[PDB]
């Protein structure tokens, strides 16, 4: 298991524009296109991202390309983040992947807001971090996903994802 497989599990893969859980237009492996309600605006962003007139449809290769860029962007955001980096640096490989998943999902900014949990993780207080992380809108809005990430932080293993 690795970050790509992990996220592929959490996000799925969709070749036509769709709305994700909060109702925003997305495509591929969780590639947010726009927060705007306009489908046109979404199609514009998509063409721009792809570099062609897509008509709202991409191929599998294009989706994987956006995915590689997004993963890359997520790691980079972490490393550049003053609150994030130190945590990331103190963690083991499995757990690093869990933090990358949250950032891919909610952005750097949103993740850096988890002050107390970040602190707990830094101190390797697994059980406590897990309970703190659950006290969030994130957990209440996408509980199955949240549970898989939280368990990964808790255990430091990929068990939450074995079977999927």
């Amino acid at each position: 298991m690795n970050i790509f497989e992990m996220l592929r599990i959490d996000e799925g893969l969709r070749l036509k524009i769709y709305k994700e859980t909060e109702g925003y237009y997305t495509i591929g492996i969780g590639h947010l296109l726009t927060k705007s309600p306009s489908l046109n605006a979404a199609k514009s962003e998509l063409d721009k991202a792809i570099g062609r007139n897509t008509n709202g449809v991409i191929t599998k290769d294009e989706a994987e390309k956006l995915f590689n860029q997004d993963v890359d962007a997520a790691v980079r955001g972490i490393l550049r983040n003053a609150k994030l980096k130190p945590v990331y640096d103190s963690l083991d490989a499995v757990r690093r992947a869990a933090l990358i998943n949250m950032v891919f999902q909610m952005g750097e900014t949103g993740v850096a807001g988890f002050t107390n949990s970040l602190r707990m993780l830094q101190q390797k207080r697994w059980d406590e971090a897990a309970v703190n992380l659950a006290k969030s809108r994130w957990y209440n809005q996408t509980p199955n996903r949240a549970k898989r990430v939280i368990t990964t932080f808790r255990t430091g293993t990929w068990d939450a994802y074995k079977n999927l």
